[PDB]
């Protein structure tokens, strides 16, 4: 319920921006807007990967992933007029830096495609369904 809040939320506040209102831009600089994303990316670097290990909650990992793409369309959508010596990509790159650690979680996490490639070396005959002795083989 709470990812769906803040899903609506995040789409409107594309659209006071996703046509390109320099005020809206202006005041979502000069704003608490990165202390809410750090926390979000924070929770996100750990529960994607505490959660992606259980396959028995599986949609919620689909729906925190789609969070997480719809806040980062809003900060694409924070640069669409972005000047070179822009301050939003300023005020990003602050936000960037002081959570460096759950980027990087998240990365690495996202390292993976990758998956399917390390398949065929002992597939049968290319079915889909090689040995788990097979998986960590490959």
């Amino acid at each position: 319920k709470a990812i769906q809040v803040a899903k609506q939320v995040f789409n409107t506040l594309t659209e006071y921006i996703q046509g390109p209102c320099t005020g809206n831009q202006q005041s979502l600089a000069h704003s608490r807007l990165w202390d809410a994303v750090v926390g979000f990316l924070h929770v996100f670097a750990h529960m994607q990967m505490k959660l992606s290990q259980d396959s028995s909650q599986i949609e919620l990992l689909k729906e925190l992933m789609d969070l997480q793409k719809d806040m980062v369309v809003m900060l694409l959508s924070m640069l669409e007029g972005n000047v070179v010596n822009g301050t939003i990509g300023k005020q990003m790159v602050d936000m960037l830096v002081e959570s460096s650690n759950n980027v990087e979680m998240i990365l690495k996490f996202f390292d993976m495609l990758t998956s399917s490639d390390t398949f065929k070396e002992y597939d049968p005959d290319g079915k889909g369904v090689i040995s788990k002795r097979d998986f960590h083989k490959a």
